[PDB]
């Protein structure tokens, strides 16, 4: 731990703090996250077997004290930043269809071992020079503020979710970077859900068997009509919308998954095309 010099602070992670910092021994740069039950320990240690290009790399694990630090590969930017950057101009479609093949190739992976995100946001993908986008803080959330991304299931009380709240998160992020504008920014999960309502239309036993029985279902939520999905992200073609709508469905288990996803006709023409980042 001491083999490390502190370059700066990249900002409050949802874990605590994370600063950029330089490895004095192999003068590597990287990411450090200060962070303890046992049971987290394993569960982390099984994160570091984890890899994949479109996931963030976890260095290493360092237990002292209490004190539990995670070394993260290092990437200059995240989704969040280069979002407002271009949020007069737009991500060019080609680049936003590159960053969702790749996201979905992240979840797929994680998926296919069982390892779900269950947090996914602008903010925790990290892009580089090289067009690449990949998913950071992937499996934290098991081991150990905005509800703009969470899956509806978990909204209403489901306790045991599966590997779709992700696949719905990362619609919402889709959504994001067509429009330029939060999907559904509700600020308490009462107007996250209501929110996702309005525009959706409030669930019923037709589309989403099951959820009138779900924990925290009220019968007497307001029963909103769905709203034409061409007016949800406009202007995006047809393939786009379809794809969207297949990754928002209300219920889980009809919601596309990621390898389904990334076989939509959607990516028929997907290329790899670089960002312009100004570091
Ligand atoms: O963030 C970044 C980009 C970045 C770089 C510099 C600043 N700066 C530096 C100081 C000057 C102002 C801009 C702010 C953001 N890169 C990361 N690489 N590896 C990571 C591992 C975890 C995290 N996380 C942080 C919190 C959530 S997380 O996914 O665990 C981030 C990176």
């Amino acid at each position: 731990m001491e083999n490390f010099q502190k370059v700066e602070k990249i900002g409050e992670g949802t874990y605590g703090v994370v600063y950029k910092a330089r490895n004095k021994l192999t003068g590597e740069v990287v990411a450090l996250k200060k962070i303890v039950p046992s049971t987290a320990i394993r569960e982390i240690s099984l994160l570091k077997e984890l890899n994949h290009p479109n996931i963030v790399k976890l260095l290493d694990v360092i237990h002292t004290e209490n004190k539990l630090y995670l070394v993260f590969e290092f990437l200059h930017q995240d989704l969040k930043k280069f979002m407002d950057a271009s949020a007069l101009t737009g991500i060019p479609l080609p680049l936003i269809k590159s960053y969702l093949f790749q996201l979905l190739q992240g979840l797929a992976f994680c998926h296919s071992h069982r390892v779900l995100h269950r947090d996914l946001k602008p903010q925790n993908l990290l892009i580089n020079t090289e067009g690449a986008i990949k998913l950071a803080d992937f499996g934290l959330a098991r081991a150990f503020v905005t509800l703009w991304y969470r899956a509806p299931e978990i909204l209403l009380g489901c306790k045991y979710y599966s590997t779709a709240v992700d696949i719905w998160s990362l619609g919402c992020i889709f959504a994001e970077m067509v429009t330029r504008r939060a999907l559904f920014p509700g600020d308490s999960e009462i107007d996250q859900l209501f929110r996702i309502f309005r525009t959706l239309g409030t669930p019923d036993e037709v589309v989403w068997p099951g959820v009138t029985s779900m924990p925290d279902y009220k019968p007497s939520f307001p029963k909103w009509a769905r709203q034409d999905f061409s007016k949800v992200v406009p202007p995006l073609d047809e393939d786009g919308r379809s794809l969207l709508s297949q990754m928002l469905h209300y219920d889980p288990n009809k919601r596309i998954s990621a390898k389904a996803a990334l076989a939509h006709p959607f990516f028929q023409d997907v290329t790899k095309p670089v960002p312009h980042l100004r570091l």
